[PDB]
């Protein structure tokens, strides 16, 4: 069934963890034909400035994330950014994120497929749709069997990234591909009135998920605060999401 | 209010290929009784990539040929000028006057098509920013073009590429009604040499998107048989497929209308 | 030899491509070793407001450039953009210079070849360095003799445009060569402190000449002001790159 | 100041290729005295497209041949890390620490090499602006590193093509030494499917308008028979020519230099 990742962007707190959780576990009761799956970083490893918040690491994270897996029952996404982060994290993590910028590195996608667990791959803002042939087979042969690809946008010039849906079909071929409605706007170095309409045009054209970044107070956010979709918007956009994909799902291309 | 739907051979390469066009769309435009149909053809390819390539008959037998078309079928008709003196005798069979995308920032062509009293629509620049439409519009109003389209074709990205940025389509509507090219925004300029390439597989979904996003038309070109077109031949879309799109197109507009931000 | 087009940018006055002509001439007394050719429009017909200036109309245009021809007996080169103007201007334009937007606008380039003169293309913002074999192809069908190039930059994202050096040696296949310094920095919809810095690497890379408007009060120039040239800088300039220009030519790498 | 002059095999394939290499460099910075050497080898290319791609033979192994073309040679040497852990047992023979370009955001990446005492050389990620580097500096100063490199080697223009947008040298020069990497900025990423490919007729020229321009020092892969190198085969430039190349750029440098701006 289709998927939907969503939560706050940093693990502020086991707290905000909870709040969002609670709101993702209401909805997921609300839309059982959807499989959600609650995202959060425990540390922004790629921060611009060494003067902004990366967050409160692996092991407060972690926690945290268990406590939502545990009191929620909700699937589990984090991303990682060096190799030895794989196994501990992959004993909550359902799903393990590569990042955007890491997408080529080799050991990281192995660690990522020798735990066993699924692996989204966030697709690097410079690399081509086709190049991502490469990426599904490096997890293969790390013995992957649940891989996505996840769409953020392409390099536009300098700090914009823009969103070629060429690339759903193209990644369609070898993996399942999942839509990153928040990053895909933000300028590098965002404008949130372009997220609900992307996020349209992604279903129309279609893909098998949708990535979503929620937060109760957006502008509060510790990590792209111009990004994050407010919590109480969540369910309009998710049943938005499930009648456009039902009524073009029929002319979706065979793969 | 009534979705656009302006489609039609790319270049005029004769009134026969017109009129069995003609007769498809005219089909059409009695079933989708809640579409505007505008017949497309250019009377002239004033741009091609190479001095060999096919331009057309002539702006008399273009403008001959299109009358033909709108008096048999009661289709309204739109094709491209070139220059500021066509304006004038293009207005008398054109409801919509079409300006090049490469021309979109020529002045006196944009003043020439507004002061003749039809309605106006110009191709997004592939160098130009949506932001950037607003000055073109103002021109035209300037001009006093009353009834003004603005069309989404694609943007250079990289060489012999084209992407289509889909925020254009919100942004430009906040000053001109916006029209999605489905056929050149996947097309690969020059790509092949002496000729322009392109990607059919694509047309559809980014198609789906367009209407998905939000816009007042939808732009394509289509002959009976592609692959024998004299331009725009890897882009071209099968007479017959025609409907299915449009069918679908209204179906994906409706469900996703309600959500439309409003500007 | 090395050519170098140089004037204001549009014809504000006969009074301003006087006191501009009057310098460019001094110059092309002092580097014989150097073509000079005198530019400027007679008419800005792509601003993109309709509330900016354009100019005095080609009549009170040709007239001052006459002016010019006659009382320095400089070389002459400007703009057009309809057909019916190329006749006209042909009269007292040694080179017709056809816009980068109207680069491929066939009928152009054919009156303009017609008329006997030289032509000078300015490469299209759209267009790749290899699809110009076409557009000389057009000219020499159309009778030119004397066909020239423009690197101007190409697009690169939105409002911002980058020099691929590429295209110098590219171009050079099938004519000669010239870089624009002065709008392949400027932002559509620009940065005068790159100006030099290109201008260097165009002739150490290898170029037929350099196109550079120059004003005597830039910042008072009715169109492209953040980019004209302070004229008491042309010198200076001309001389740097008439040096490197002789070190580097050793290795241009043959057509 | 002295110019600085980064070359050697893209890849240890063996301690008989560096050593090979290593004696030519060595032979050019005798002729060359006014040139500071660094010699270059990636002890792994962690970022092959394909896993069936060359890598390396290990990070002892690596660090061990480099070891042995420091002592022979007496030149300094510079490899590239890729994960913090690295940074430590790397600094024991690299006198500059290299960040690939991927990677130049990785905040761990970047504080474990700055803290080794060692310089170190950030690859400008083909996804950042020019003036984004001010950050990627800062953060190594915060680190520790007094020595700090930025490396032009091309920014992303459309899908599998880099263009150096040369307005880059002096708006980095603002902040720390720059670098230009001649034979990855012609590179075509993955434009060869399971593998990249690259434009060896376009390095030359645009090195020189690298010096033209302005910049501290070029960084440039050779291999005795570039046609047989395990990796980056396209862009390695032939052992003989190396040579050739200094020299000309060292007299580009010389007559252009009168004129670089001051930052
Ligand atoms: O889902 C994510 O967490 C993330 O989008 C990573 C993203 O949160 C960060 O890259 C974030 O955009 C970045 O750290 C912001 O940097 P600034 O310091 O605000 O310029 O995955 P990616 O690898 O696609 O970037
Ligand atoms: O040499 C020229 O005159 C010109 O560079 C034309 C140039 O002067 C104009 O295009 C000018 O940049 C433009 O009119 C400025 O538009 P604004 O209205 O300031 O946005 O030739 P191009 O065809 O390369 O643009
Ligand atoms: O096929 P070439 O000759 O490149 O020209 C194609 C164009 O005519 C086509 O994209 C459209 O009709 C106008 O640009
Ligand atoms: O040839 P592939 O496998 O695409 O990788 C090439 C890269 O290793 C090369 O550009 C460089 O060594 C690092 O990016």
């Amino acid at each position: 069934k289709f998927l939907v990742i969503a939560g706050p962007n940093a693990i502020e707190s086991e707290e905000l963890l909870l709040k969002v959780g609670e709101e993702i576990k209401r909805l997921s009761e609300k839309f059982k034909e959807v499989e959600f799956v609650f995202k959060s970083s425990f540390d922004k490893a790629n921060r611009s400035s060494i003067h902004s918040f990366r967050g409160h690491g692996l092991e407060y994270g972690v926690k945290a994330l268990r406590k939502v897996k545990e009191e929620f029952g909700l699937k589990i996404t984090t991303d990682i950014h060096e190799s030895w982060q794989a196994e501990p994290v992959a004993e909550v993590a359902d799903i393990i994120q590569i990042p955007a910028f890491l997408c080529r590195q080799t050991d990281l996608l192995l660690a990522a497929a020798k735990t066993g667990r699924a692996v989204n791959v966030k697709k690097g803002q410079f690399l081509a749709p086709w190049d991502t042939k490469n990426v599904v087979e490096k997890l293969k042969f790390g013995g992957a069997k649940e891989i996505y690809l996840t769409e953020r946008g392409t390099t536009f010039g300098y700090n914009n990234l823009v969103v070629d849906f060429r690339s759903l079909p193209i990644m369609k071929q070898w993996a399942k591909v999942i839509y990153d409605a928040t990053h895909s706007v933000q300028l590098p170095g965002g404008m949130r009135e372009f997220i609900f309409p992307l996020i349209r045009a992604a279903v129309a054209v279609g893909c098998d998920g949708v990535f979503m970044e929620t937060h109760p107070e957006p502008e509060k956010a510790l990590s792209d605060a111009p990004t994050a979709l407010p919590l109480s918007q969540l369910e309009g956009i998710i049943e938005a999401i499930l009648e456009i994909r039902e009524v073009a799902s029929k002319y979706y291309e065979t793969i």
